[PDB]
């Protein structure tokens, strides 16, 4: 399944296509802002963008990427959802992707989902 991800600020996850850092910084979902939803094993996800690579945690020691040809440790996420089914990625480090209100990179830094670690979807 194919999704976009709305952070709290109202804009939309970017692949930035594998170029460096991933920003929750577009007005509207459109290719690069597209991610399938791929089993990991053991109940985990991975999700790959536009460019075919997927999402990686960078172990929270930078800012998240899109350019993994491969899960390999940290591109499986587990999918938690809030009541109104937002969801919450939680790497393996055991923290949160961040949308960082858009103001910084993205990052899996966080150990609670609150706000800017909710995203709105919808599948594509």
């Amino acid at each position: 399944k194919t999704i976009w991800l709305q952070g709290f600020n109202n804009k939309y996850v970017n692949s930035k296509n594998g170029q460096g850092a991933m920003w929750c910084d577009s007005d509207a979902p459109q290719a690069w802002e597209l991610f399938t939803v791929v089993d990991a094993g053991n109940g985990k996800i991975a999700l790959r963008g536009n460019n075919g690579m997927y999402v990686s945690s960078e172990n929270g020691e930078q800012a998240i990427t899109c350019n993994r040809p491969a899960i390999q440790g940290w591109e499986a996420f587990d999918w938690l959802e809030t009541a109104d089914g937002k969801v919450s990625l939680r790497g393996s480090n055991g923290l949160f992707i961040s949308s960082e209100n858009g103001a910084a990179a993205m990052t899996c830094t966080r150990p609670t989902a609150s706000g800017w670690e909710a995203f709105g979807y919808s599948v594509v």
